[PDB]
């Protein structure tokens, strides 16, 4: 089996995986629709009682199956237990990432493209009026990745946001192709040393920004003042923890591929707490004192929190170029943001591409250069359903980095600290370790997490289950029926695997 050639380099790799789009776009919305400071606290113990013990979990699990040369959970779940079951929930370690890919890529490709023509200068020039200022920007976006006039199911993406799509994968595979220590790990040395810089800079540049309708630094009291009013609010804890589960990449079986590239005796536990702890920097600190901070001091605390309302792209996207514009080579500032943007969201991606790859590398018996090509190949074709069908992408993101981030996580929880056993699992998780779990956190992991995953999911279905049925638009349905023809897939190349081994 392959292995991370040195403990920094698997460290910038999970953090390469981790630290993405989800830091400088879904953070900054998602505290900022939940008031700032009181999303704050129930994000905290999301990422004490949910994040690093699944963390953990997955980077034992990882570990474990890459000692036998499994990485991916459909022969993973099936060595901690027997039945075919197990294989059939473990498709979901593969159907997840693959899923989220298809359109984390392209919003990858979004950020690259921005990149590309903010550095050339071929941007929107605006001339004291905000719905102006923005709205140069707003059609900008929209003529680039084709959006309809009213509410209409079909896009049409420029020629140029297409051909970037193509490039932004072709740069994937040529990182992928490589492996895990001459790919990924090489290019984590290097790309998250850069987007820390890169990110240090923006924040201290958007500090500055001073003026009559407020500060940066009004943004950062908005964003760390507390609000106990809000903490009986479930939608809070809610978007807490999915944001939890987003941004550490747990439930999308990412941690666990990383992780089987980890010989079996090094330590997981002080690695993984490092990844984490990098993560939450570069998401409280870093991603949360750049848009928000902006924004609340150009238009104010309120229109702050109404754009973010507004939508998750249009902060990022629309709102933070259209204020850069306005300050002294506010381009190249932009440059700097989506190029950011990129390298996060590139070391995600390859990231979420590696489950497929490991599959047919290990399952398959398949060579790095087919899995890879194969693997882009499927991406990629399966990307056009997000580019040109409106309402698609957010079906894709609701169903796999959604729910079944959440199903997933309780499903591998459950799995590895019940059915395995509780203290075997833990065992596992302590042995060769460099610092060891506190107790506690056993009680956590057996007890704790799993009820609040499994409450959590109660609510969800309780209110999804009605409105799933009554559902107007047909793109939602095309892809769904889509997304379900790529789970029978993975199911049958799981089934093929299984009788290559018999
Ligand atoms: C292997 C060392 C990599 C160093 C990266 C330096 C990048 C500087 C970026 C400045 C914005
Ligand atoms: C799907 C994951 C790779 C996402 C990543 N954890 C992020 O914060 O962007
Ligand atoms: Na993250
Ligand atoms: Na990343």
């Amino acid at each position: 089996r392959e292995h991370w050639a040195t403990r920094l380099g698997l460290i910038l790799a999970m953090a390469g995986n981790a630290v993405g789009l989800g830091n400088f776009l879904r953070f900054p919305v998602q505290a900022a629709e939940n008031g700032g400071g009181a999303f704050m606290i129930p994000y905290i113990i999301a990422f004490l009682l949910v994040g690093i013990p699944l963390m953990w979990i997955e980077w034992a699990m990882g570990r474990y199956g890459g000692a036998q040369g499994h990485g991916t959970t459909p022969a993973i779940f099936y060595l901690l237990w027997r039945n075919r079951f197990a294989k059939i929930l473990g498709v979901f370690g593969l159907w997840i990432p693959l899923v989220v890919a298809i359109y984390y890529v392209y919003i990858e490709s979004w950020t690259l493209g921005f990149a590309i023509k903010f550095l050339v200068g071929l941007v929107p020039e605006p001339p004291t009026d905000p719905d102006s200022i923005l709205r140069p920007f707003k059609e900008f976006l929209y003529s680039y990745i084709g959006v309809p006039k009213g509410d209409e199911p079909i896009l049409k993406p420029s020629l140029f946001a297409y051909i970037v799509f193509l490039i932004t994968m072709f740069i994937n595979v040529s990182i992928l192709i490589r492996g895990i220590s001459k790919g990924i790990e090489r290019f984590a040395k290097i790309a998250m040393p850069t987007l820390f810089i890169l990110a240090v800079f923006l924040v201290i540049r958007v500090f500055l920004l001073e003026t009559p309708n407020g500060t940066a630094a009004d943004g950062l009291n908005f964003l760390w003042t507390p609000d106990f009013e809000k903490l009986k609010d479930p939608g809070v804890w809610i978007a807490a923890v999915g944001q939890i589960f987003a941004t550490l990449s747990l439930g999308f079986g990412a941690i666990i591929t990383y992780a089987s590239y980890v010989r079996k005796d090094q330590d997981i536990v002080l690695s993984g707490l490092t990844a984490a702890t990098l993560n939450e920097k570069a998401e409280v600190i870093l991603g949360g004192s750049i848009s928000i901070p902006a924004a609340v001091a150009f238009f104010g605390v309120a229109n702050a929190v109404a754009i973010a309302k507004a939508g998750a792209f249009n902060l990022g996207f629309i709102t933070l170029p259209a204020i850069f514009s306005q300050t002294a080579g506010g381009t190249f500032l932009g440059f700097l943001w989506f190029f950011l943007l990129f390298f996060a969201g590139l070391t995600s991606s390859i990231a979420i591409m590696q489950p497929m790859i490991a599959f047919l590398e290990d399952e398959l018996k398949l060579s790095r250069k087919h899995a890879v090509l194969w693997t882009a190949a499927i991406v990629f074709f399966s990307a056009h359903l997000v580019m040109f069908l409106n309402k698609s992408l957010d079906e894709m993101d609701f169903w796999a980095g959604t729910i079944g981030v959440v199903f997933f996580g309780l499903t591998e929880l459950i799995i590895f600290f019940w059915i395995f056993g509780a203290d075997k699992a833990w065992e596992e998780i302590n042995r060769g370790g460099i610092i060891k779990v506190p107790r506690i956190y056993y009680y956590v992991m057996r007890y704790i997490t799993p009820a609040f995953l499994a409450v959590l999911l109660v609510v969800w279905a309780r209110e999804y289950i009605p409105k799933i049925m009554e559902e107007t638009h047909w793109t939602v349905w095309i892809t769904r029926f889509y997304i379900i023809g790529l789970f029978l897939f993975l199911t049958f190349l799981v089934f093929l695997a299984e009788r290559r081994r018999n």
